[PDB]
């Protein structure tokens, strides 16, 4: 992972959670990263500390990619603000509330597919041109990773269902820009996370216990290197202590 | 098949194409089928003629659904003039243009989303209580049977990207669907046609042709009857000529 | 499923369960089928009375096809007896014991894998001849369906682990089965039981209850015809109450 | 990665491609590696010097693992020379020439089995109170990786079918052993090559190449290092060039 060192990673909701966990462990390895944030408080100062001390350096981004415009806002500012992309990771998303599918309006639908798809089309349609430009540069491959969903896969809960769909939608757009944009040698892959830190859904999982936000980062990391996987285009890595095995 | 007599089945996208075999084809069972025509030209006369001369009945109606409110009245017509429904077939869809990533605005994304997305989403809400009453009647299952796609597995085409996500769309939600509805007595299954109406994507197909719409009737057929299907829910069947072997 | 009248239909572990309420069933449509035992006691008499009363006709075998040669001599038999084969029903199988992995031996292992790969693999090498004969003279396709399991998806339970890994190699061998043979016009598909008739194994099934064989037996009718099925080939419909939505 | 240095690992079938390459690259991370070779001549003091000057160290060890009895010699001699086992890689396979159905025996079905099948469950059977013990005393998770095969999924080429379903039956073990092993925090996971070193073949791979060896193996470091994937267990990871996208 030393070729992590300068590269340029703009993660989508990375003020918190899983998002924040990677910038740090991307940050380790010398990236310079964008974070952003929806509406969650926050405190910049203290997160853009964590990624300088522990190696790298970055900024904060605020954004409401709900909206397609706040999606190009957010992609520009990283862009003047760093010259270019080398990762996206689209991390931006989750359940918007839930609701029965009897209760569910026009409101709630187009809340969950803008925060989990139309987000993440625009943000990734926008970096293309800069991912594209920068593995033509290095020779390599630039990457996209987004935050998929073991929802994805087996429905989710009851109430989640659109949300769970949304997932669904963005693993298999991944598999069409594999097709569109693998010329561009620009990489797409997922990772999918399970259940992440209620002693019922434990018991469905094999490790007996929810994921931490420590225990995700990595496979970001992975993805995001072309030294560890640059032959890599098309895949979803599911990290969930066994609760599901496809 | 003889439990289809009388069962009364809403076919959305039905005026031409596999929602039209279909219709026939249940029509030869002496099903009840509401026929509906989005934009296409058509001809009810001859179109209902054919369902009867099949020895079924039906009747045809005209709605948009793109839209939500399009959406609730197709449904409620259905309702007021066979008074409920046993199944809904939510076969409406398809590829509204192709668009490579970089061109995509709102519009695009949500014309292929309302058409492919949210029309399934509100056409199978507003069905519903009445699918969960015929349930309770008849002391069986009710049905809802839609139109997957191959691209819902391995991407779609270059510049169906969206529509194809949309088709993963629906394989999850039906999952989500199978946890809230299955207390119900409703089940939810898919068929997933290939290819159907060029000489390289034939190369592509064991078989080494593309299907016919008569070939994809049966399978909503089987889904469609308790007798034959009853234990069934939450699958899909792939209709393609070997072209994908999931 | 017309179609079915006269066909000709080898049903490997067929005097009981699953097999045998397909085999009445075939016998609805005026099937011929050839039923086969191999270690349970039965009544030829019994069985080929139910198969003649549903309509059809067929004779019984005797084969403890673990054996290659056992194998042989069941398909031998079938053909001697009806002049041909239009499907084969691959059905024998099942767990042969339970046994923890540290206590699995040579013998555990050859049992459970003769039980359901050698069996299948040289049942089906056998076939083929016969039905590419049958095939090529009727114009249209003849089949192949074997009984898969829940188990080959997501492991099988705990000491079962032969036996699912057994079912995996069985759905994957079909798609190999698919490229070398559809040139042939012969079709292979599966039916993927869950669990078939423990009061906490219904919690996990969204039907909250068992299988009966009754349900099981449509879905190969299905496959078996190809008026219904023609177009597919290299699929499998898992028949479960929803407790495995691939 | 750091957490490598020092970690025994037994690779199966490493004396040369995948495995080699792979143990090479743990050995930059100062794992003590077992290297071990069938009947493919071989360098022992040529391989173990690459080790070496990696900055690892290991051994040498022949066997062939077709047989049980091979497979408990090969376990024996590396804990005897280790005292122990962190992580197996269970790497030795292939196709073991290729055969149309019909010309299928016994001794090829056998000799194809023996050494996917039997090889792995016996390699893993052994190694497994090994594996216990070691997990326990670190107090983290001991791992076992499997080299599977895009041909799992997909059911391989003409001639490949037995080969193709080895693998499927090694991806779906794996999820048993999940079930049976996690509470001993033992780990599982598959690396599944797609095509690796014939111009048609490159046409159907997104990236338009074969991969190399040195693409395959971070993968195994990945799923080796409980640091990195220590909430990971019952996953494939398909490092093919988007050749397939699952």
């Amino acid at each position: 992972f030393s070729d992590l060192k300068g590269k340029r990673i703009l993660i989508t909701g990375s003020s918190q959670g899983i998002g924040m966990a990677t910038a740090i462990e991307l940050a380790r390895y010398g990236a310079v990263v964008g974070l952003h944030g929806r509406k969650a408080p926050a405190d910049p100062a203290l997160l853009l500390g964590k990624l300088r001390e522990a190696g790298g350096d970055g900024a904060f981004f605020r954004a409401d990619i709900t909206k397609t415009a706040e999606c190009q806002r957010l992609v520009s500012a990283f862009v003047e603000r760093f010259d270019g992309i080398d990762v996206l990771i689209n991390n931006a998303g989750g359940l918007a509330g839930r609701s029965n599918l009897e209760n569910i309006d026009d409101a709630f639908y187009d809340r969950v597919m803008d925060l989990n798809g139309r987000s993440v089309l625009m943000m990734t349609k926008f970096a293309i041109p800069h991912l594209r430009a920068s593995a033509k540069a290095s020779g390599t491959t630039s990457a996209v990773i987004s935050t998929g969903s073991i929802a994805a896969r087996e429905g989710g809960g009851i109430g989640a269902g659109v949300y769970a769909a949304s997932k669904a939608w963005l693993h298999d757009i991944h598999r069409n820009w594999v097709k569109e944009f693998t010329k561009d040698s620009i990489r797409f892959n997922i990772v999918a996370p399970g259940t992440v830190d209620k002693t019922r859904i434990a018991n469905s999982i094999p490790m007996g216990r929810f994921g931490t936000v420590q225990e995700l980062a990595p496979a970001y990391v992975f993805f995001a290197s072309h030294a560890a996987s640059g032959y890599i285009t098309g895949q979803i890595l599911d990290v969930n202590g066994g609760q599901i095995c496809p």
